[PDB]
């Protein structure tokens, strides 16, 4: 194993030469030998980023491909062979994965105690991970996941977690992919706050609904936004006091409905968890003056948010959703254990149980 | 005056019929009749964004033509008369306009007090501004300016300011262009904070250096980051206690040098104002734990920031720098009037 390993894994970077793995366009996908403080994982399953999966899927369809599950599998193997990593070349987003530890480097900065063989989750993005895909066993088009056989590198700077034993690996894969959303909502929402959750039926949305109502309290107000009337009971069961039916791209409808529901006061906090483009301005226009707009979505464009707010004279704080926060995996899992409505939904949507 | 006017400009949106003036491709430029909540202005000069004027030029050179200034005019007439606005259809950008108020709507949400015939600067992009161009008088290459004889609409949600009576027109516009940056930094910097300003030598950077030192005060520490050793005196003159020499795209150098100047404590606040790509992680890696990173540059990539920080286990807050903040014009003009060193550099650079 090579000796002088950058904990950020600059030694894997190929192009351009002076940037770190995530902004890098091409990384080193050679698992023949690892560096001194890397880590090798035999990859079970990829959870591609929802904003990315949705963009690739719509790309393959516009390209006219016949068997999406095959077209997607080819899309993965091709891009990972050419770039070294599954980073979407149009959105910049990645995803995460679960696997079994193959090789711990001599100087790997062991955080959580894991030995060779343990089954862990890479909570850092696929947008920075050197990944080799040998075969794609299965594409799950409606769950953003891919069973594969392959290997990936964890740098000593990366975030990882030994899988909980109380849940199945696929439910754990799903909750951990968005564990940063409820952790951040816990910090943003104060008692008596009005919170608007745009994309409230989604995977991170239903966790944010619940945490938002816990934090805002009996006299706070949680408002979900969805475009399918069938989602309304789930949004209310997971925390929403009110639900607006609107396209997340519809700024004028969302602003009028939030205004009506709040006597013109609008929202202290807006949480954006959709996976499509052009929802920046609708998110901004739901916020009270000097309110907080937290963009968790990887379909967010920095330019549409910045110029969207400025163009209409909105002075609101606009945050870039950080998928990492300290203890987020513990905080997310604790939310599931405390909330059985949420645990039931997650198992039904993302786990593979029997009866 | 047409009633039921939308403060956001939707009533002047033609294509697509579901989004706001900014992302829309087609706008209505009929200045024959304005809405009750609008302001008609007589545009004197069009100040196209550098990257847009450095695209209409580098496209017309290919098809030949003549003069280049004579071809930019033709392009703008066609774009504004068809699209309804001067938003580039490739870079998606547009600068600002100066001119004189011609009509004030009855129910218009007046911000700064102006009258008919006052000379205003628009603080929203041309990318959302209904614009009609009757004739171009001159096209100022390399300065990105366009004298015209046209009119433009500001919506009740627009932002504008009257030109100062006590500062050069070009000096004031140059500072109005970046006024959102020092206004927002004075909210983020607390007393005794370590602040790192990446791009400390630029136009918005020296404004941020000064605000950062004022707010952080005698026992705080302001650290500039520049690529060129000739920039150190300017940074110090405008507030940096220290300057780091490094390429903005070099996270590992910047991180080691900030650890050096701070005994490994790093920055409570990192301010990024370089207009160059791949500077997200270099900005993040200068922050201490649970520190704040402010991205003001349009070169920022949302996913590079979000997935940069999460990818390395950095629990820092990251903010999209708004080009607008309440009273930002007055806040930046007052910063210039209070700070003579800053004022002199500005007049020397942009007047
Ligand atoms: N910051 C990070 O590190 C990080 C990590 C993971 C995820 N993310 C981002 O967070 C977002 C949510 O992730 P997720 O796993 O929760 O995704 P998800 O399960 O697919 O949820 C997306 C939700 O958005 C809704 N939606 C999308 N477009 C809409 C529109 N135009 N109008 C109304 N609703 C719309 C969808 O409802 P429909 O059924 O109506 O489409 C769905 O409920 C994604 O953008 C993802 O990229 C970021
Ligand atoms: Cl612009
Ligand atoms: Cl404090």
């Amino acid at each position: 194993m090579k000796s002088n390993g950058c904990r950020y894994g600059t030694h894997r970077v190929i192009e351009p030469k002076g940037v770190l793995p995530q902004p890098a366009k091409i990384l080193n996908n050679d698992m023949s030998e690892i560096w001194d403080n890397e880590m090798l994982i035999d990859v079970i399953r990829l959870n591609i980023d929802s904003a990315s999966f949705h963009q690739i899927k719509n790309k393959l369809i516009a390209q006219g491909h016949q068997d999406l599950e095959k077209a997607f599998a080819e899309h993965a193997i091709e891009l990972t062979n050419r770039t070294g990593k599954h980073k979407n070349e149009d959105t910049g987003s990645g995803g995460m994965f679960i696997g079994r530890v193959a090789a711990i480097g001599d100087k790997f900065e062991m955080k959580e105690e894991v030995k060779v063989g343990d089954k862990i989750a890479s909570l850092v993005s696929l947008s920075l991970t050197p990944l080799k895909i040998n075969k794609v066993k299965k594409v799950l088009l409606d769950k953003d996941q891919m069973e594969i056989e392959g290997q990936a590198i964890l740098f000593s700077s990366g975030v990882y977690a030994k899988l909980p034993d109380d849940l199945d690996e696929n439910l754990a894969l799903s909750v951990l992919d968005v564990a940063g959303a409820p952790a951040q909502v816990e910090r943003l929402v104060k008692p008596d706050d009005t919170v608007v959750i745009i994309g409230a039926n989604g995977k991170s949305g239903i966790l944010c609904n619940a945490v938002a109502k816990e934090r805002a309290g009996i006299c706070g107000k949680v408002i979900g936004v969805v475009r399918n009337e069938n989602y309304i009971p789930t949004c209310k069961a997971t925390g929403c006091d009110e639900v607006i039916l609107a396209q997340a791209t519809d700024a004028i409808t969302i602003q009028k409905e939030v205004s009506r529901l709040t006597n013109g006061k609008m929202a202290d906090v807006v949480i954006n968890v959709v996976n499509t483009e052009d929802t920046e301005l609708p998110s901004i226009m739901a916020a009270k003056d000097r309110g907080m707009v937290y963009f968790f979505s990887m379909a967010t464009s920095f330019t549409k948010a910045a110029l969207g707010a400025g163009g209409i004279g909105y002075d609101v704080d606009m945050m870039i959703g950080n998928g990492y926060a300290h203890h987020h995996s513990e905080i997310a899992l604790d939310l599931l254990r405390r909330n059985s409505v949420l645990m039931k939904i997650f198992k039904e949507r993302y786990a593979e149980h029997h009866h």
